[PDB]
């Protein structure tokens, strides 16, 4: 019912100062649930060290005009582009105002990476049981177009592009300097 994809796979050899440092924005989303047509904007800035990914994460939700912080924080699998974090809710400040739920947690698989661009899936979970899914297309600008390397990955995986919400038309707003100062 809310059963994550599978024939995810995450990516062999990703650079991991790479993808790990800076803002990425989602450039493209596909949500698993057919019915799930709210639309959203969604940015963040994941940084690793040591085996532990450590995350501040926005969303801005484009129907109430209402934006959410949070961070995020777990072990970084073995083949280095998978993690599982549990998560808090915080203000624009970075202060927290809602502690971490325990049975809520969720996984990220970087599929690929490339240039300026990556394709990642995430897997929401509640006590380690399928929630839901969706996949994303991250660039590091805002109103870039995908790599090719991106769609490859997604026609491996029988997606197309065209699917996909696109919300550089949305009427996005960004809390850029939250994530610009993301463990500054
Ligand atoms: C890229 C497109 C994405 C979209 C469109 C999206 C959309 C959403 C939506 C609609 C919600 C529920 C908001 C509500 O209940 O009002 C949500 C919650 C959440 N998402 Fe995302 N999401 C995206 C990516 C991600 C990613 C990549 C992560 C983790 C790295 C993530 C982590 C979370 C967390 C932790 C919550 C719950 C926050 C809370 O309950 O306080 N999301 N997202």
């Amino acid at each position: 019912p809310g059963e994550c994809s599978v024939n995810v796979i995450p990516k062999k050899n990703l650079d991991k100062a790479k993808f790990f440092s800076g803002t990425w924005y989602e450039t493209h989303y596909l949500d698993m649930d057919p019915q799930a047509t709210e639309k959203f904007c969604f940015s963040f800035a994941p940084r690793e060290s040591g085996g532990t990914v450590k995350e501040a994460l926005y969303h801005f939700n484009v129907d109430s005009k209402v934006s959410f912080y949070n961070t995020g924080t777990g072990p970084l699998e073995s083949n280095g582009a998978k993690y599982t974090a549990k998560f808090n809710t915080v203000d624009k400040k970075g202060k927290e105002i809602k502690p971490a739920d325990e049975k809520y947690s969720y996984t990220v698989t970087v599929i690929e990476a490339a240039k300026q661009s990556a394709l990642i899936h995430i897997c929401l979970q509640e006590d380690g049981k399928d929630i839901g899914d969706l996949y994303s297309v991250l660039n590091r600008n805002k109103n870039a177009l995908p790599n090719k390397k991106i769609k490859k990955a997604l026609n491996k995986v029988s997606l197309v592009l065209t699917k996909f919400v696109v919300t550089k038309d949305l009427d996005c707003k960004y809390d850029d300097k939250f994530l610009s100062s993301w463990q500054k």
